[PDB]
Formats: structure tokens, C-alpha cells, sequence
């Protein structure tokens, strides 16, 4: 039979459409949702056209479930287990896992098809490849809010920290304190920085921004980033930038504020333009050993279990991400809309299932 | 005023207080006098083991605060007065092994560490630092005396040992003894995101200590093996990463016991007995488990004690809690270290404050 | 349905009788073209290093023809000729997400081939996972330098890669049977400047030199120690790794690297409760002389980026193989020769073809 | 009391007298057995490349004889003959200890000589940190080839070091003059496998294939992107080093290599706003295509390890030196051949012993 989706239409289009019900592979399982979240990456997806044009597939890629039905081969999840379901569901028996990038199996950012190759998470129903590789169980004592925060959010921001290589009391800068951002500070202080140094507006996001580690709080009004990062490290820089959004201009302050020897890590995704520049000069014409790395977050079983440690063990509290929580599946369309809209008081809208 | 007192090692077995030339320095030295001391271990085994052998009218202590009271004329960040963390490596910074990348054995296997060992330890009215634009470090006003004195060694040493275990985000920890240093890798632990911290260690204080710097399990070995109790709390996993940070030799067997393939063995104690440390062979897959085994004196020097100051500085880590005795006394050095000697069962680290 | 050499009991060898594999949908089925014997083999047999085993057909060792394929394989068909890799992990564990496809399932698990399979030695042999754990061998390449592919080449690289060589470092390798001449060629691939081999045989010696090794130490003509000593001038040696020995190797290993330096151990070590870590020359703990100790790396990447190596000319494993004889009768004879270890041995090779 | 070839100002240059230099207590003075010329220098003089200078002697690639000591100075003494690096840094800073000698006391500020001192090109030379930023030269290795270490080798091998190269991995290298040639070496030292040389002065075609390179990519057959695409099956390279070109030359490497792989310059930049990186091929920020671009290491420790990768004949840089001058007035003849490269040449170098 059938099933309800919040899908994408056309380009700049959205809306309900009712497609046949997914059925598992025997690695696979079929799972219901009990709690979403809309995020950056439907927008540029509906009105932007980045993933290329799709027409009647499902959006969203982050949910906690429950698991309605597995495949004759999945060995560790049965029908009712809540699950905190991964936005990355690489196919893992590929050559990229043996090098070590699960991220781009199957050909480049290829371990994300939730909402790109395949129907997301806004429905009824949708299907985990890999149930056993792709599924962590959810603890009790975790509340749906802050776990639905993991799958995406967590683990980008988080990376970012990971790709900075931050030393011990090492000052971070986090340009960027959206929800990615937020835990790109939260990682920064999971890694030993001492001074965190976050760019930013947003009040509410300052606030959080605050209680994630940061120390320092530079604005776009009050000064030009670039001399008001200098001036904060008293003309030394930091010793690495994790860029969490803007445009492509983004990646010449950060350059600009590291140090010589320093790591740019990025987690943005650039929607727009043909290059993204970096400044020649202070990249010291090319031999300044100011690294730049930018990764698609990991994904998978073990990634999610070891988020969900930092949350069990009071690591990390990403329920101050939620400003914003509907009841009921209608309101995913809503939540939505939040996201396109973007109220100065909104980071992350999370739609509880009845 | 050509004299100083100080406490010192007469010979293996016997201590007392001697005067002695105030040290000159060099081009790149500082003379500095002590603000806030505190003993080590370390000290009780060098007099009372002869662990580095003889010495006479050698001045004990590694750990040190202070203020500075004369410099070199090539001495360019710090002039009298300064009051500065004194690393308690003092590396020769201009050898070979500091290119190789190790200036903790800058000039031979662990010869970073010269106080109480080829120099005058800082339990002096004075003591010589080599290299102060090197080895020393400024020290802020809002960062309390007793709470600064645990960075030279204590908060070093401990870190080191996260640093070795290659700690991911959310990996699981064990930290095999909570004396002041294995406290101290805890706190690092947390540091480099561990999820699930195990603690192992006995004593009251240490397990009070130990869950404030972050631990989330107490191992006590005393009900039943040490291996058997984490692997039962980890359901047959293991750990992602055994800190060891006290224990005699056969504590290497154990670390090597509860991590799991793959995982690593970082040790920062040290062991002054026996010939061998075991490494179990079946344990250690026959030799192909991928359990790496570490084991590294700790960092020092300036970057070392100032990114430390920022981590306490930046409300990272408290040391404060660290210390149980504060004497406030020139003098007082020695009944400190006697408590060292003694280890009561709530001593974690003793400060001594001079005037 | 098929026959095959086996460990019978501890101690106890012999062929034995087994019903023929059958793939499931993502395994091969494949028999043999050569197969080699390994000390490892020794090791599991006459002295139950890992336990006791009951009618396991022997061997890991093997370049083969597919003769079928399960329902869901895609890259390999039958008639195909194929590197398999000593190591033939589930791909799909906690542990690969970790990186240690090594000890997929439990400590050595990705060791499946005469661990807790039946091996090589056999008209037939099961491959799991034939996408991820076969490669393609080129037509260029003889079947006795590919069936030094699988193991002695992995292993003995992973040596290299373990020891954290630096460009221009100075490297022991402690032992030089197949798998330490195998480290000898993967510091020089590792970008060594002088290479210190340790070892007694003439044959082994004499490989040594070619594979890359500027210096030969006899263990038998005095101690390892004092000899590497006076060669660096106290300096010692930036790494050493681990391919031969007993167990006070380790010890011998930590006395020569200099402080900071790696000990890399990749030799199976099949007797004695512990291994040695001298407490002294360790810096009491402090020293910072890394020990690792790692069982080598598997599985069809790895098997294709070797037989790139060989390729482009970059390492010829050919050098490696001292005896060769024809069928399978001769795979008890090849087994004897590692375990009789006679002093012309490197490695003997078995062609079935 | 000296003779010197500077640059007098921007776009002029001969040889002028200043006062000999003198050493402080841990320098040491220096007169050159043999040099080398660099298109930095063309740069720093023709291109304005550092800002404007006056009577300041050029040169920074030099294997000289020890003149003049400090008297702290302990391990070299007048007499002694040794390889001199081109990067001497301040070895008591802040980077140092961060682990950054190359930028110690500033971004690159550990360049030094033609930089804010006076060059090699002069008949002394002034050296800081003698025991620090000097190595004995062996009497085995010529004096041509030892001045191929100070720079174009240390730079080469730090590509293949940035690389992050694994055993068996393809590797491309664009650009095939001394420092790309060197970087071919590197990445054989590295264990590469395939090697993509991308270049066509036939001098450099010759020496690259002689380094390693098994593919060579003239631009005159199609666009290098695809060609590298073609010859990689579209599979790419695992990663990519940057030894010249034009700031565009950025935005090829990123588009040939896998994504996971890494891109490493180690070529001078000098020229244009930004360097540019295609957003696209790099998977819009998140295709793991690390980018790394780091000046060379120096030291006496990086001397010596190249110096014995040398003298164990792991790399020969003979194969550099295309011209021998004999004579100091021979300087400036060497210099004017850097402005505007000789088909047949790669590097030249002047003898003055
Ligand atoms: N399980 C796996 O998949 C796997 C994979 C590869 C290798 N391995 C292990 O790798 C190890 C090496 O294998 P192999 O075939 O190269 O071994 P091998 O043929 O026995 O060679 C051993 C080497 O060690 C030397 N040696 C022996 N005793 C010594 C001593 N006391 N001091 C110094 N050198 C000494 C030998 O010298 P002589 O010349 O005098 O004999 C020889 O050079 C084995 O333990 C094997 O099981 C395991
Ligand atoms: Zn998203
Ligand atoms: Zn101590
Ligand atoms: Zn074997
Ligand atoms: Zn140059």
C-alpha cells in the first residue's frame, strides 16, 4: 500500500504527496519517525536547486524512530527499538570505506541519500540501508529533542572541532553560530581549546553560543572580523578556524586569523560560485602550512553511539539547539517553512510525531 | 648574601636543610625565587630509593611558582619582579632530539628533567632557571598561587597522558591510579572529549577528586580484579584507552588487558622497580592486537605552561582541587615533603606558601 | 566432496576429507593455482599459540582461479584470476568504523583463512566477501611474486608503515625471513636512509642487500645491541621493527631505538605468558619508545595497491621464493620445509596450474 | 674586506664590496665551495618580489667551508666543510615550540639569507645558529650534488611529506622543474606507486622519468585534467603535489584528486589576489580534498637526513645540474640564466673550490 511525504515538487515548490510504502532489502529496515527537524540543506535543495532538480521525492534527513520492520539478515534491531537514524547511510562494502572515507562511498559526498537519492525522512515511513551499520539504539534517558540532534548536527559540528587538530588550550575560532556552529564550539571545548572565539548576531544564538564554551563574542557591526579577531589575540591569530557558514568569502577570514602552521576547518556547504578564493598573501604565498580541510560529517552505527555517549554522560547538551518544537505531523510543513523564513529567535524547530 | 638555604638531600636516606651559593646566571638564565612550592613523589624516591643515585647537598623540589630576581643580559621577556610558572622540564632548547621533535630528551633519555637531578631542585631561597625566554612562562593575577603550582608537573604530566591515549569524541577511558597526576589525566580525558571515564583507585579523596575532574565509573581494586570489574562494565568491549598513572609493573599487564584491539596504552608513571614491564603475549594478540603502548615524560617549557595557564585561565580545569595541605612557611617545605613520605589517606598534593 | 592438508590435533598434521564449499550470495568459490606454507602455520600446529583446532584444511597464502560466485557478487566471475588476501574481514563490524578491519568481530578475527576456516590447502577454498577481499592480478605478474601478495608483502609493509619512518631515518629490522626482508623493502619504500638488517642466514642476507639493507648484523657473531651501538655511534637507530625472534626481541628492540623512536612488532610471537619490555632503557616509562604491534592489513584495496607496487617495479617479492614445486601432493613437502626451517629457506612456493 | 653579488636595486645587480661579517658568539662565517642560483632571486630582484633592497648579496642554496666561529659554537670549527641550509631560522621561539621552525619569529621568517641577510653570493657568508642550521658534508658526496640539499631537495621531499602518500597510492606532480623533480623522488621515497609527471621541457620529461615518474602529461596532447581523469580510469589521484604554474594550477589539483586525497603545494605564489579553489570539484567544502601548502624544513637535522638518503644512494640530485661554472665572476652568468631558463636546463651550479 501507500503512504504520506512531505516532498519537493519542482524547484521553489513543496507540499504532500502520497507515494507506495518502502519496503526493507534483508540488510534494511523500515522505520517510522517520532521526531524531525528541517534543516539548511532542504532550502538550497528547494530554492536553489543544488542537488540538481528532483520531482515528488521526500525532505529531511534527521530523525530519531522507531524501527517498524528489518530484513531477514539484520541481526540488531528488531520491530519497536527506538533508533537514532544517521543523516550519512553509506553503503559501507565499498573501496572508499577501505581508504577510510565512508562519507564519499560510491563516488563524492555518495554516503548522503536521505533526501538526494533517496526519499527522506518527512513521512510515514522511510527506509535505512544498512540497518546494522547505519542504526545506533536510542537510550531511554535521552529525550527525542536532543537526540534528533545528533544525526546531523552534532556530528558536522563536531567534525569541524575533529579536522581543526586542536591542541590542548589552543584558541578556536567558530565563524558561524547556527546550529552547526553551536557545535563547533561545543567540539572545540570537547577538545581541549582554551579560548573560543565565536562570530556572530544572533542573540539567541550568542546566547547559546556562550553556554556551548565560547569566550569571546566578535560582531559584524563594532569592527571588520578579520582586525577585530587580530585585535581580540593581540596581532597573533588563532590557532585554527572552523568555518561553519557564510559565503565563500568566509575562507579568506579565516585564512587572514590563523596562524602560521594553523588548520582552517570548514563544515559549510558553499551553495554558490565558481571558486572559493584563497588569499595568496597571507596563505604566505603558498608555504604558510596554514591547512585547509573541509569534510562532509561522518555518519554511521558507531558515530551515533559515540554522540549519544557524550549526551548519556553529560558531555554535551544540544537540547538548547530546539527553540522551537511542534506537535503533530502536520507541522513538519511549518517547521519548514522556519527554516526558510528564519526568525531571529529560531536555531533548530524539531517536530515531535504524535 | 653570598649564602642561601635550602632543603635538601644530604645523602640516599637522609634530608635536611644546608646554605649554599646563591646561583649566578648565565646570558639566558633567571634567577628566581620561590612564591609557591609543592614536593613530589618523585623527590621521596630519589632520597629514600636512590632512584638517580647519589647526591650531596642537593636541593630537592620541581614545582614551583615564582618571582623573578635577576636575568641575563640576553634575557628579553622577563626582567625582576615578573612572577612566572616555572616549567618543570627546563629542556636545553638548541640540540638535535628538539628537531627530532622530543625536548623532553633534549641531550639524552629524559634530560629535560634537571632539577633535583643535575641542578638545584626550587626548594631554595633561590634557584637557577636556564633559558627563562624558554622555559618560563607569565603568570596571571587571577590564577591563585596553590592552584598554579600544580601546573609545572601535575596538570602537564596528567594531560600528557590523554595526549598519548588518542582520545576520540566519545571514546571510553580508563585511568588506572588517581594520585595527583592520574587526576589530572581525567581531567584530560574530558578534555579530549572522552565519553564514559572509569576511574580506578581506592582512597576516599582521590574517588572524590576523581569524579569532579570527570569520571563517571570508581573501580575499586579490592573488590576483585581490576581487568574482570571494567570488563564487566564495558560488557565484554573493553576501553578505547588505558591512562596509566600509578601502580608497580604489573599495572602494564592490566592496561593491556582492558583495551580493546586497536586502542591504546598511554603511560605517564613511572617505575623504579623491577626489570621488566609484562606485556602479556596472548593478550596483546600474540603481538598483532594493534594495542599501541605509550610512555612519555612529560612536556615543559613556555608554549607548554602557557597554553596550560589559558585552560585555567579560561575556567577549563580547576587544579585547586588538588590540594588538601597548604603551609603557609619557608620552613614548612620540609614537613611537607615528610607528608609525601607518609601519604595519609586524604593527601592528594601539599602546597607550601612562602612570604 | 573434497580433500585438503589439515591440522588434525595440536601437533598432529595430515589430509583430511571435506564436504565441497558452496558460496553464499556475496562469496566466491576458489581453487587454487599456488598456495604457500607459512611459519604462522608452525606456529598454530606444534605449538597451539591460539589454541587447539579440529580438521581445519591449512594455508592463507593463495593466488587462484574463481570457479563460482554467489547471487549478489559484481566485480568477480568465474574464470577470473585472483590475489586473495591472507586476511578476508567482515566488512561490516564496529571495528571497521574504528579502523581495524584487523579485528573485525574480536582480536585476529579478520583472520579467517586456518584461524577458524578452512584454509587455502585444498582443491577448493570459500572466500567471503569476494567484492572486498579479492583483487585482480594482472597477466604481468608470475604466480610466485603474487602469492607473496597476500601475506608476506602486507606484513611485512605494515612493519614499515608502524615504525613512523621519517625521510633519511635510520631503521633496524630485527629478523629477516620473508617477512622482515619484506620490512627491509618497506622502509626503503618508507624513504630510510640506512637500513640495519639483523639476521643469520646467508640466503637472507644476501636478500637483504637487495631489498635495501646498507648494513647485516649476525646475532650469532655477538650481541645485537653492542654491534648497532658501535654502527651508530651510540646514537641508536630512529626505529626498529619486529619481523623474527623470541621473546626477548622486545627488550632487544627498546635498547636500540633512541628516545622518541618507534618499536614496530609485526612477528607472531607463539611462546611464553609475557613479552619483555626492559624497564630501564624504556626510560623508566618515559622515554617516549612507542611499541606497536599490529596484524597485517587486508582485504581488496590493499591486495591492489601491493600489486601496483610490483607493477611499476617499485619491489619484486620474486626474490623471496627459494623452492617452487608442482601439485598438490607437494604441499606436505612445502609445509615440512617451514617447519624443518633448513638454512637455504626463504619461502617455497606450490603451483597447481 | 669582501666581495659580493647583490642587488644593487630593483631590476639592477653586479658585484660590490662590503665590510666582512662577523660572528656572533653562535654564528659562524662561511665561504662557499660551491652554489647554486634560484628564481626567487629573479624574483626578489627583477619582480620586486620582497620589497626594495640595496647592496644586499643574493643566493641562498650554498655547501661552503667553515671560516669563523663563536665561541660558543661546539660542534664545527674552522676547516670543517658542510651542506648549509637555505632556510636558518631562530631555533629559541614560540614556533619552534609549536612546531613550526619554517615560520619562526613570522611567517616564513626563517628565511633568511637573500631575504633580510646578506646572501651566498659573496666570498663569505654569515650563518646563525652555526650548530643548529649546519651539517658536515661527507667527502663521498660531490659538491654538485650537495647543493641540490639545502633547498630543492628539502622543498621536493616536504611535497611528498604534505602528501600524506600510502603505500602503493598514485600520486601526480605538477611541474617538473628541480623542485617537481625532487618531489617525484620524494613520493617514490614515499612508497607512491603510479607516478603522474605532468610537464614537457624534455630536460626535465628525461629527469622525470629517471626519479620515478611511469606517466608523463604534456598539455600539448589536451587539457590535464582530462588527460589525468583518462589515465586514472576516472578513478583520480590520491593525491596531488604542486611544484609550479600559474596560481590556476590550484583548481587542477583539486579537480584530479580523489576525494579523502590531498593536495600539497610547495611552489611560490606570486602573482594574483587568490588562489583559486573550484568549489564544485571540491565537493562544496566537504569532499575531505585537504589542502596543504608549507614552506620548506630546515635544520641541521633535515640536512643530515637528506644527506644520508644521498650518501646511501636513495636519491641521487646529480641529475639536476644540467651546468657547471667554474669561477666566482661565473656567479653572475649563473644567476642570468635563472631570469629566462634554456630549454636544456634545469639547474646550474658554480664551482668555487
Ligand atoms: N598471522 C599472520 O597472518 C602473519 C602474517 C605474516 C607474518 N606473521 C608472523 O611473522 C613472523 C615472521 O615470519 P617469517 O616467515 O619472516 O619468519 P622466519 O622465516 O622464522 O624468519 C625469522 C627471522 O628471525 C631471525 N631470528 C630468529 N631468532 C632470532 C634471534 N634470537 N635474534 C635475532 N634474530 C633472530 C631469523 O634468523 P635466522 O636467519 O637465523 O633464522 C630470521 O631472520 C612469524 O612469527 C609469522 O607467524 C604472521
Ligand atoms: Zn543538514
Ligand atoms: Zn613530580
Ligand atoms: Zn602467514
Ligand atoms: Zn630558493
Amino acid at each position: 500500500h501507500h503512504m504520506k511525504g512531505f516532498a519537493m515538487l519542482s524547484i521553489g515548490k513543496v507540499g504532500w504527496i502520497e507515494k507506495e510504502k518502502p519496503a526493507p532489502g534483508p540488510f534494511d529496515a523500515i522505520v517510522r519517525p517520532l521526531a524531525v527537524a528541517p534543516c539548511t540543506s532542504d532550502i538550497h535543495t528547494v530554492f536553489e536547486g543544488a542537488i540538481g532538480e528532483r520531482h515528488n521525492m521526500i525532505l529531511g534527513h534527521e530523525a530519531v524512530g522507531e524501527v517498524v520492520e528489518v530484513g531477514s539478515e539484520v541481526k540488531d534491531f528488531k520491530p519497536g527499538d527506538r533508533v537514532v537514524v544517521s543523516a550519512l547511510t553509506p553503503d559501507w562494502r565499498t573501496s572508499e570505506v577501505q581508504r577510510g572515507y565512508h562519507q564519499h562511498s560510491g563516488g563524492m559526498l555518495a554516503g548522503w541519500k536521505f533526501s538526494n537519492v533517496k526519499d527522506g525522512v518527512f513521512g510515514e515511513f522511510f527506509h535505512v540501508n544498512d540497518a546494522d551499520m547505519n542504526l545506533a539504539h536510542l537510550p531511554k534517558e535521552i529525550p527525542l529533542e536532543a537526540a534528533v540532534m545528533i544525526p546531523d548536527m552534532m556530528t558536522t559540528g563536531f567534525h569541524g572541532a575533529e579536522l581543526a587538530d586542536i591542541e590542548l588550550g589552543a584558541t578556536v575560532a567558530v565563524l558561524g553560530i547556527g546550529p552547526v556552529g553551536l557545535m563547533a564550539v561545543a567540539g572545540a571545548k570537547l577538545r581541549g581549546a582554551g579560548r573560543i572565539i565565536a562570530v556572530g548576531s544572533r542573540p539567541v544564538c550568542v546566547d547559546a553560543a556562550k553556554y556551548y564554551g565560547a569566550t569571546d563574542i566578535v560582531n559584524y557591526k563594532d569592527g571588520p572580523i578579520e582586525s577585530q579577531i587580530m585585535n581580540l589575540t593581540e596581532g597573533k591569530g588563532v590557532d585554527a578556524a572552523i568555518i561553519a557558514g557564510g559565503n565563500a568569502d568566509i575562507m579568506a577570514t579565516a585564512v587572514k586569523i590563523v596562524k602560521p602552521g594553523g588548520t582552517i576547518a570548514n563544515v559549510n556547504y558553499f551553495g554558490e560560485g565558481e571558486v572559493l578564493p584563497v588569499p595568496r598573501l597571507e596563505w604566505g604565498c603558498g608555504m604558510a602550512h596554514k591547512t585547509i580541510k573541509g569534510g562532509l560529517c561522518p555518519g554511521g552505527r558507531l558515530r551515533m553511539e559515540r554522540l549519544i555517549d557524550l549526551v548519556f554522560y553529560k558531555r554535551v547538551d544540544p537540547s538548547k539547539l530546539v527553540t522551537h518544537v511542534f506537535r503533530g505531523f502536520d507541522n513538519i510543513e511549518k517547521a519548514f517553512m522556519l527554516m526558510k523564513d528564519k526568525p531571529k529567535d529560531l536555531i533548530k524547530p524539531v517536530v515531535i510525531l504524535a
